[PDB]
């Protein structure tokens, strides 16, 4: 046995993107990798372990928006992918679809992952509508392949970052919201791995709900006072970000963290919420930790699957 381990990889520039501020904010116990054809960004990533993929396809350019490139970028450097994966029990694929290199090349680094033992999480993003039809086609293209390599895939498409945004709200700061996404799900698969509930969820849990899954949501949400548990259940079932929402969910992981004054009802108010807004008999798994640290917030963690 050993502690599961848990990578997080970057495929293109705005799964690179992702990583750096990622790395910026802050992460625990988690080794982050960045893979990408363009030499000069991964020179400047933030991740302990580097891969440029296509040396030979693109000597050190990106791929110029032909997804072919990537995919095959992605094939010429598989074994250095291997390499950089092995051992990993649970591998996050983050990339923005649309362009060159992550439409292409992230769907292969999610067959490499899957293929090598590792329960694969595809978090990508669909092209603004700004961006043209001709972005949103190819990037749906990758979404599909995505689908067909990974476990589980979360889809943000980024017009849903000008639903989050006033007239001047900075575009990096949109780009941090939909960072939210990957992050927290990282620390909370993180957490529940290395603390052993009152309730307890683990990786074999996390497995069940997530192997061979497709589209899927993950969700926290924290609240604190009258109607906390209710109120944090709504906040973590409900992202403006999410192309998949609850609706329709067969599989849930959801767990509770309080205070030691969580209490029974409000656990069950709280797997209530997640029940009846999936509007589907949901097969739970229920965890719950005490934390006693806390003192009157409570955090609930979904993770849905089933859909398909
Ligand atoms: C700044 C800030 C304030 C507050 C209040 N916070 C902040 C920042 C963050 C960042 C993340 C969080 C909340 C994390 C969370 O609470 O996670 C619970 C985790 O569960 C656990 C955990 C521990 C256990 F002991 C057990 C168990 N019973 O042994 C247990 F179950 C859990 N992770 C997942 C999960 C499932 C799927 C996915 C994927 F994306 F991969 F698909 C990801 C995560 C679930 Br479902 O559950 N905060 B935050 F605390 F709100
Ligand atoms: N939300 C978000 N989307 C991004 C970011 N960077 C790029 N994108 C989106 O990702 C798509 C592909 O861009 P990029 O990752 O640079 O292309 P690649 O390097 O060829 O894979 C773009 O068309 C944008 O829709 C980012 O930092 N955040
Ligand atoms: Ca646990």
């Amino acid at each position: 046995g050993h502690m599961a381990t848990l990578k997080v990889i970057g495929v293109g520039g705005g799964g690179n993107n992702a990583v750096n501020r990622m790395i910026d904010h802050g992460m625990n116990n988690v080794e982050f990798i960045a893979i990408n054809t363009d030499g000069q960004a991964l020179n400047l990533s933030k991740a302990e372990s580097k891969i440029q993929i296509g040396e030979k396809l693109t000597r050190g350019l990106g791929a110029g928006a032909n997804p072919e490139i990537g995919k095959k970028a992605a094939e010429e450097s598989r074994e250095q992918i291997e390499d950089a994966i092995q051992g990993a029990d649970m591998v996050f694929v983050t990339s923005g679809m649309g362009g060159g290199t992550g439409t292409g090349a992230a769907p292969v680094v999610a067959k490499i992952a899957k293929e090598m033992g590792a329960l694969t999480v595809g978090v990508v993003t669909r092209p603004f509508s700004f961006e043209g039809r001709k972005r949103q086609t190819q990037a749906a293209a990758g979404v599909e392949a995505m689908k067909a390599a990974v476990d589980t895939l979360i889809v943000i498409p980024n017009d849903r970052l000008l639903d989050i945004v006033d007239k001047s709200t900075p575009m990096m700061e949109a780009f941090k919201e939909a960072d939210n996404v990957l992050r927290q799900g990282v620390q909370g698969i993180s957490d529940l791995i290395a603390v052993s509930g009152e309730v307890n969820l683990d990786f074999a849990d996390v497995k069940t709900i997530m192997s061979n899954q497709g589209s899927a949501l993950m969700g926290i949400g924290v609240s604190s006072g009258e109607n906390r548990a209710v109120e944090a259940a709504k906040k973590a079932i409900s992202s403006p970000l999410l192309e998949t929402s609850i609706v329709g969910a067969q599989g849930v992981l959801m767990n509770i963290t309080g205070g030691e004054s969580l209490s029974l009802f409000e656990a069950q108010e709280a797997a209530d919420i997640v029940q009846d807004a999936a509007d589907e008999d949901v097969n739970m798994i229920f965890g719950t930790v005490i934390n006693p640290e806390l003192q009157d917030e409570i955090v609930v963690t979904v993770i849905a699957t089933g859909f398909d």
